[PDB]
């Protein structure tokens, strides 16, 4: 009865935020899915059921995505719990803000190794089975940060830009199959990561006043002035992995509320 | 069914992508407006195979150019079923000519009806769409609004500003309940794409539709397969899905990998 | 020098872009007709600025709306220089309007100058390039061609679709010695720029040229600087230069980083 | 006096091929270039000479630009013989074709490494001087890679890509100065690594090979004043490749 039914789907970095939505949303379109984090927490058995409530199989999995063997577990878990790995989604992010004089190193090499390394791996590992199966979806979470520049984000960007032309290299590599690769390039999602971004644009220069420093936080980027909710992240998701997408391939799906048109 | 009740207008829509777009919305539940540039005897069978969803379709003969008879467009909708709520551009026309002995009479047509046509459609729709607080605008742009292709100078340039143009009017309704955004398709089996074909295999592969078909998709698609009407009005249902609130002045490409190289 | 004996025509070249292009070409050696709209007084001076770089120079007034008169000029630089080399299509017109009440006139202006007239332009022009085996053509588009902006919607798709035109060009030319290839820049120093920061000023700002200023820099260039006429005739030299043999169907984009963002 | 005179440009990776054409074009503007190579081989007194035959001070390093700690030794050698870095070059690259499901993991971590990462360490220890001095240039050699995609070369396109954000980050950041970030987008060129015209015809229009001397002079362009408020953008160098 949904699109998504007998689907199994994998979601790196799923137990937060971008990635937890990104599950919720594909378990909704019918699609089993497997959670997967860096260590397990008290609350994962809470945000299974969360997915789980909506009736799909649902797999926790605690896999540190920069250790290739560890992907590899990861996958060979969700061959065995559920089944071929049929969606893949790379959603594996993390942040860091500083100008590139004063950058570190380490915080370069970790940003570029888990936004665009790690999806390498999990690509690698899963593109057999694909191809053997005559169907796949790899959704590579990128960022508007991927397509356009940003000051204090050297290595986010160019970890994002990096992930949106692997995804080229992975769609024109199977253009001929039953198997696309296509990126997501969000806005500003209101979540942890953004949330103490706003209180500390409050401590800076709006003095503790929440709704002026977001409102300005939203206008700087976002004609919409309004944040992406990570519901319409998984949509996109869902749509990129529903048959009307079998053409869809080597592309980005931008969902920023105008960033990137200016 | 994400689009029970809207009521949606899609121009240039009694064959081809157009036609696939109506029948895609009608299966969300929106009631759909056809249109072509004159009535023919063949309306009600179209009309009908649209109508099998189970939604209030009607058929309207209007030349996009002329922009009295869009606004005649328009408040036959507003009247016959209601307030525009989903504005849909198709654009049809094309003529593969060198830039050097391009007509100027095509040149001008091709402008008009790609990127005028939008313009006056989208700048009639807008009040109500503002006053409701609610609308999606979908450009049926292509993938030469991207990227560009020997002999198609006047559609390439059209396409291409058909996508700033919807750029424009996403940023000028960013914070409404409005959404503007475009679909970059490929190479798309339909009639018109059949007719290129036909033409190529009777110019270079004597005749055969299958080699010229082949030789036709590989030269710029990737996938060497046709998008089919089915996907764009998948797409068109995507971005017009109140789910794509965030959306806004970007383009949803479905060519097989074509701009990906 | 690098232009030294090239036949250049700038259009839209009595002033601003246009005019810092026609310098900057002649400072590179080459000849020079400039292009208005309607014959000025001040002809005479332009003329001589342009010429003090030692070049040939020439001045004629034609509309380039009209095709007849645009021929008319190419013949007038083939009769008094000879075969027009470098295609510099620069005439541009803004009017800034929201798209609900964005007049249609306007839009078809904006249209038929950013657009067509460059296509008139390279379609009179190509041939002669072929046949002597040279040429440049280069496109004044901007980021607005890139880019969207409010209350821009004729000025933007005009932009875009040269910007398409540009590529289909240099793809059709490819295999020859003929480039073409769009300049995009940012705001500009410039007498038209002036009004509208000066429009801006009394509506918004009482008058404060350097608030208007501010707020116009700052919104979109994050340089918060002006790019100089000389800049882009720079970057137009650069196009023409014989380094630029494989610079075909790109973009120059001077707009201290409006688009990076 | 020349449009580069008194300019001290590093290019990295530039014992061959583009890198070797770019500091020749440079050095034909006037500018001071030191040249890098992985290891010290003969040809280096030779290619010192070649770009020295303009009549500007050359030095040679072998450094590996995959070693920060090199990187710097490089940088603080320019100083030490030349003078402050003003031009620098970010041009250090190489490719490996293969498909995604065979892509040697370390390969693919040393093209991320040579492609994009020793650009960031070369941008973090020049950048202090440029901001200082007031002038700067910052060139990546990016590639079509880092625009369109191809096939069998995943890490090559992810690099160039990720050097184009980089691009962009840096002019953002140094918008208000006098430093501008810049990549240069090359197609084919002609170097080392019927079948010619075969092999041109699928990606290039042009059917023609991009010189290492273009390369150079759109590297000349963007370091010249004309260019001051040319800032985080692309100049793409590919016969057509990207306008289809």
């Amino acid at each position: 009865k949904r699109v998504l039914s007998g689907r199994v789907a994998v979601v790196t970095g799923s137990r937060k935020g971008i990635g937890l939505g990104i599950a919720m949303r594909l378990a909704m379109a019918g699609a089993d899915v497997v959670l997967n984090g860096r260590r397990q927490s008290p609350e994962d058995s809470a945000i299974v059921e969360k997915v789980a409530a909506y009736g799909t199989r649902v797999r926790c999995f605690a896999a540190n995505m920069k250790d290739r063997a560890q992907v590899e577990a990861l996958i060979k878990f969700t061959e065995k719990e559920l089944g071929a790995v049929e969606i893949l989604v790379n959603n594996a992010g993390i942040q860091h803000v500083s100008p590139v004089e004063t950058f570190p190193s380490d915080k370069w090499d970790e940003i570029i190794a888990l936004n665009l390394t790690s999806a390498f791996h999990a690509t690698q590992l899963c593109l057999p089975s694909m191809r053997q199966r005559g169907w796949g979806r790899i959704i590579n979470i990128a960022s508007v940060q991927g397509l356009v520049g940003s000051m204090n984000k050297s290595a986010y960007c160019a970890a994002k830009h990096g992930l949106i032309g692997f995804t080229k290299v992975v769609a024109l590599e199977t253009a001929t199959t039953g198997i696309t690769c296509n990126a997501i390039c969000p806005g500003y999602v209101y979540t942890p990561l953004v949330e103490e971004q706003i209180k500390a644009v409050a401590e800076a220069k709006y003095g503790g006043d929440m709704e002026a420093a977001t409102q300005a936080f939203l206008c700087e980027k976002q004609p919409a002035k309004a944040f992406v909710t990570v519901e319409q992240v998984g949509d996109a998701a869902v749509f990129l992995a529903s048959p009307g997408a079998d053409m869809i391939r080597g592309t980005t799906i931008t969902v920023d509320g105008g960033w990137v048109a200016q």
